[PDB]
Parts: structure tokens; C-alpha cells; sequence
């Protein structure tokens, strides 16, 4: 009964952010219920004032929240309501012990939040492999995001859904603005996007010129931040990592497997089963190519966001030393 957990959720109290240590960028999930993801997503609105600044009612949240969770497919190894939670919990991190909360304004918090919690809703575990895309000469020929682009009209139409609309205290102008931030938010979550503009924010950043007053770059870091916490699973304590590159690798190898029936081709090791040897390899490729510079540069924007790079780092080292083999 979808009711008879929303009566459980609204009911029970939500320890602190401290207890439910949603503050620590080394946070892990494994050991948490659904209803205590719950509880944690709740502790985030409201330290971040969310639900205060806002005036959104307990039940409505409860509510919203339940929504978001029940239009995740289980069955999609990896990105699942585990998936969307841990981003949310990362951005809950980067704002608060990474300090990067007030650098911003409250509706765009409010985006950032929903949005880490809706990037991926409705997700179908299908993924593109061809990760240079967006700077190959005729990029501009083939539609941009489509995905995203339906992630975001899912977290729409949960807002918009009666009992569920948590942005039902905001004003019509607020509302326009926060809706507007959600879906870049989310459009950003497109890895070829973060390929694309990436060069740009670095180079902003190694030039002193940042200046996060400019909406454009304002947009831009939004965006960065956004591929920030959703990778973040690459910065976790070793065992933690370990576990998430298993569930990343498998909804590879069930997308492998389902292309060899309905594509007649064979699966490159990336979604090849029996590659699993060569997954250490490809995670120290995937970290040198895609992450050590996104957090670096993320650290040069706040020093407190270092642990993200320094978890990074600790797990290249721990993957190359499989990669040899040991
Ligand atoms: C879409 C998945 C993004 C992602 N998140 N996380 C945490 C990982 C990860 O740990 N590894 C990889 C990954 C990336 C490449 S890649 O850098 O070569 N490249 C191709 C595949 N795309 C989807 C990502 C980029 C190759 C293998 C990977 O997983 C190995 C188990 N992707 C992600
Ligand atoms: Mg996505
Ligand atoms: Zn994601």
C-alpha cells in the first residue's frame, strides 16, 4: 500500500542531519531503507531551509518525496532511487561541509536539491558508450539530451501533481525562475554536455577570471556542479566504490546483452560480461579522462570540496593496482 508508507513516512521523526551523517561526502546508503533515504531526503529540505524559506507542509513533502522514489525503476542495476538519493546527498554535502551554499542564492538551492533528486526518473538503464560525441563535426545533426529531456518532464509532472506540489508556496515569478534552473540542472546531467562546456569553466578557473555573479558562469557551475555529485559514486571509500562500480558495470552488461538480441552486435568490453577483468582498467581511464580534473577544478572553486578529488585519487590508486594485477 503506497498509502500505508506515506502515513509511516509523515509519522516518524527525522533524526538530525548529524545521526543520519548526511553530511559526510564519505556517506553510503547500503545500510539505509528505503524509508530512512526518506527520512535523510526530508533532513535535507530542511537544513537547507528549504522547507522554512518555502513554507512546504509535511505531509506534501512526504508525499513528493514517495513520488520521486516510485518513478525510479528497481530493476535498472544502477541508475536507480539509490542512484538519484546519493547525488542529492552529495550536493547536500558540497553545499553545507563543502561550503559551497552560500555562493548561492535560495531558489537556486531549492533547483539544485529537486533536480539531483530527478535527473534520472524514469531512467531505462540505457546508456551511450560514445562519450565524445558532443565535439564530433556533426554533432549539431543528431538531437542533443533526449533522455534528459524526458527525466526533466518527469520531475515536472511529479511537481505538478496534487499532493505533491512542494513549489505550491513559491511565487509565480520565483517559480518560473526555479523551473528554469531545474531543467539546466538536469539537461546537464547529459555527460556529452559536461564534455562539451567543461573546457570552458577550467579555463575560467585557471585564468582567475570565475565570477559566479555573471549568470552565464553562474549557469555553467551550476551545470559542473551538477556532474560533480552525480560521479561522486567514483569518489567513495574503496569498499563503497567497489560495490557501485559492480552495479555500474552490470547495467552496462544487461545493456550489452539486450543490444547483441536487438541490434545483432557484439558488446564492446565496456558491456561485455565477460570482460569483467578489464573493469579496473577502464575505472582508472574513466577517473583520468572524466574526473580527477572536475574535481580539482571543484576545489580550486571551494577547498573544502577536496575530499571529493582526495577520495578520487585514493580509488585510481586502488584500481591501478588491479589494473596491474596484482
Ligand atoms: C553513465 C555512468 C556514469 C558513471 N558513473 N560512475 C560512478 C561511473 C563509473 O564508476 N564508471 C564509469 C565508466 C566509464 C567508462 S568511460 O570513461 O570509458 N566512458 C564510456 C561509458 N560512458 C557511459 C561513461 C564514459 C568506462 C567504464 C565505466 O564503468 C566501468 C565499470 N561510468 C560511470
Ligand atoms: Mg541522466
Ligand atoms: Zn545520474
Amino acid at each position: 500500500e503506497e498509502t500505508r508508507e506515506l502515513q509511516s513516512l509523515a509519522a516518524a521523526v527525522v533524526p538530525s542531519a548529524q545521526t543520519l551523517k548526511i553530511t559526510d561526502f564519505s556517506f553510503s546508503d547500503f545500510e539505509l531503507s528505503d524509508l530512512e533515504t526518506a527520512l535523510c531526503t526530508i533532513r535535507m529540505f530542511t537544513d537547507l531551509n528549504l522547507v522554512q524559506n518555502f513554507q512546504m507542509k509535511h505531509e506534501v513533502l512526504c508525499r513528493w518525496i514517495l513520488s520521486v522514489k516510485k518513478n525510479y525503476r528497481k530493476n535498472v542495476a544502477y541508475h536507480n532511487w539509490r542512484h538519484a538519493f546519493n547525488t542529492a546527498q552529495c550536493m547536500f554535502a558540497a553545499l553545507k561541509a563543502g561550503k559551497i551554499q552560500n555562493k548561492l542564492t535560495d531558489l537556486e538551492i531549492l533547483a539544485l536539491l529537486i533536480a539531483a533528486l530527478s535527473h534520472d526518473l524514469d531512467h531505462r538503464g540505457v546508456n551511450n558508450s560514445y562519450i565524445q560525441r558532443s565535439e564530433h563535426p556533426l554533432a549539431q545533426l543528431y538531437c542533443h539530451s533526449i533522455m534528459e529531456h524526458h527525466h526533466f518532464d518527469q520531475c515536472l509532472m511529479i511537481l505538478n501533481s496534487p499532493g505533491n506540489q512542494i513549489l505550491s508556496g513559491l511565487s509565480i515569478e520565483e517559480y518560473k525562475t526555479t523551473l528554469k534552473i531545474i531543467k539546466q540542472a538536469i539537461l546537464a546531467t547529459d555527460l556529452a554536455l559536461y564534455i562539451k562546456r567543461r573546457g570552458e569553466f577550467f579555463e575560467l578557473i585557471r585564468k582567475n577570471q570565475f565570477n559566479l555573479e555573471d549568470p552565464h558562469q553562474k549557469e555553467l557551475f551550476l551545470a559542473m556542479l551538477m556532474t560533480a555529485c552525480d560521479l561522486s559514486a567514483i569518489t567513495k571509500p574503496w569498499p563503497i566504490q567497489q560495490r557501485i562500480a559492480e552495479l555500474v558495470a552490470t547495467e552496462f552488461f544487461d545493456q550489452g546483452d539486450r543490444e547483441r538480441k536487438e541490434l545483432n552486435i557484439e558488446p564492446t568490453d565496456l558491456m561485455n560480461r565477460e570482460k569483467k577483468n578489464k573493469i579496473p582498467s577502464m575505472q582508472v581511464g574513466f577517473i583520468d579522462a572524466i574526473c580527477l580534473q572536475l574535481y580539482e577544478a571543484l576545489t580550486h572553486v571551494s577547498e573544502d570540496c577536496f575530499p571529493l578529488l582526495d577520495g578520487c585519487r585514493k580509488n585510481r590508486q586502488k584500481w591501478q593496482a588491479l589494473a596491474e594485477q596484482q
